[PDB]
This record gives structure tokens, C-alpha cells and sequence, in this order.
């Protein structure tokens, strides 16, 4: 019904490398493993739990089609 | 007042105007409002980037946008 | 009841130059056209939309009667 | 909530000079005129509306008997 | 059932010196007078009100039993 | 279903060293001692309380199962 879900779900389903930018000026990288009401797991060497409230932007490494409905 | 978010974001969208979104950390994002909902804005430029409104300070159009109001 | 609405309305009605300080450090300038539960529209050249969650303090440029 | 209203009320009544520090490191000064669920009106030369969500700490300039 | 209340109660009655670190990096000091759902009153020379939303970490100066 | 409960529980169960990056860019280390809807207890040399609203990301120092 909303946007968050399909956007993250395409990125993950596609295992596309993404960048996640934090409010503190840090730039995380890796693939979107899973997500939540509150968190995303970004997979790199380890799984890391990023809190949505500390996220500024989510930026794919390339155009991902069909981020649909 | 009334609800001002939608009529403003919608104006910027149908008119495919270039905007600058400013983050709470004082970083500047550019592009066009592709879509938006209760929590996020999709800013199309070279890709689509999901921006969380909670991380957004101010939205600025690059030129005046008519009505921008219901 | 609330203070935020009588206070802003007086600035809007009397169309006074205000300085909106944001949590980053940036000092916004201009006039308040309208507002909302979540945003203020500050005008100068363009109509720009501020989220209240990023505002620290609203300072009038000159004294305003913001009574009740 | 009920630890806050009595603290600010006491400050306001004594018209005590206070020091408001914001989540960004800036330090505001003046007197508490009014307050709300969301805002404090700190009076200086002008009345300035401060959002609580942007404040970290409110510091009395001298002791104040609260609740 | 939470940890945040037994944790602050323990520090309170024990009057152990704590260090409150703020979201921005500032370090407050003193003893925990009382507390709320939204605020903590940190006493030293004066009673200062700290907003929890601006608090990053609460670090007691000595080990404390904090159970229930 | 919560994802932050299994992840935190696994990390704690295994007593694994983690790094907690705060909304200010400072890194905290230790082991997860317990946790709340609002806080985590990071055990290092002292039992310290970290608020979740000040946490960017939680980083296990080595791969963990989190089945």
C-alpha cells in the first residue's frame, strides 16, 4: 500500500548492492538482507542492524526496475 | 491551517520541478519528487533514493511553484 | 490550550520577518504563510516547506502580541 | 510530564533567568513565559518559541524549590 | 517490564555519581534526583532537567546492582 | 514480527563483542547484557545504559547465526 516495502523488497529480491547514509555522516554499504517496522539488516561481512530513525537515505548502486505499488 | 504536505509535494510532482531536499545533518539532495507517502519521499535523479522525512529539514523548489496549496 | 498556534498566527497575520533556527545550525529567514500539524511554509523568493521536527526555535525580528 | 510542569512552573513563577541548551550545542538564555506539551516560550528582548524536542537540558541560574 | 526504571532507581537511592552523555557528545555530571517518562532531574549545584530524547548513554561511576 | 529481538538475543546469548555506533559517530564496545523496548544494557567495564534513539547501527564483531 505504501512505498517503503516494495522499494526495499526489490533491492533485496535483486540482491543489488546499496548504500545507506546515516544522520552522523557515515556511509554504510552492502546488500539489504531484511527489514522491519524499525530496522534494516544490511549484509556485508557480518549482518548489521541499522535503525531506520538514524537513516537519511537509501541509494541503490544502479537503477532498480519495478519498485511497484 | 489544513493539510499542507500533500498539496505541496503534489504540485512539485505533477510539475516535475527540480527540488533541493536538505537533511538534518545539513546535506543537500537534488532531483524530482517521484513519489511519496506518510514516511518517505522517492527522489528521482540518476536512480530512485528513498528519503525518510524524519531526516529531512526543508524542501526547496528551484523556481516558484503555483498554488502549492488546496 | 496550545501556544504554538496563537504564536504563529500572530506572526503570519502581522506578516513579520522571522528567523527559524534548524537543529543543524542553519538560520532560515522570511515570512510564515501557513502551517499545519507537521510543517511550516516560510516565504521569501520561493515557498519552502520546513518540517517542525527540524526546527529548534522561532524568533520574531520585532516584538509581537501573541496573547492567548 | 508531571516531573516537568512543576519544574517549569516554579522557574516561571520565580521569573528566574534560565539557560536552555539545544540538541545542537547552542545555548539560549532568558525567562520562561509559558509552556505547552510541545513548546517553551523563552522571553528575552523578544518572545521566542522553542520546541522541547530540540532541547537537551534546562539549567536554572540559581537554586529553585521544585515540587 | 523494563530495565530503564530499575536501572535509574538503583542509581537514585544509591546516590552514585553518574555521567550523562548527550546526543551531541556533551557530558553532564551529578546525581540522579528523580525521573519521569520524558525527563531526568540531575542535581549537582542546581537541579537541571535533562530530556531523555537527547540522552545517548548513562554511565555510572561505579558498578551497581540493577535487578528488580 | 520483530527482527531486532532475535538479532539482539543471539548476540547476547553468544556473549559476542559488538560495536554500537551512536547518532554522533562515536563507537561503543562491549557485550549485550540485556535490552528493552527503549534501551540496551551494554556491558563493558561498567553496566551502561544506551538509548535506542541514539543508536545508528549494531555491529557483531564476527558472523553470528540469528537463525
Amino acid at each position: 500500500q505504501s512505498l517503503q516495502d516494495p522499494f526495499l523488497n526489490a533491492l533485496r529480491r535483486e540482491r543489488v548492492p546499496v548504500s545507506i547514509y546515516l544522520v552522523n555522516g557515515i556511509k554504510l554499504q552492502g546488500q539489504i538482507e531484511s527489514f522491519d517496522q524499525f530496522v534494516i539488516l544490511l549484509k556485508n561481512t557480518v549482518s548489521q542492524m541499522v535503525y531506520k530513525h538514524a537513516i537519511s537515505t537509501v541509494v541503490p548502486s544502479r537503477p532498480v526496475s519495478h519498485h511497484s505499488n
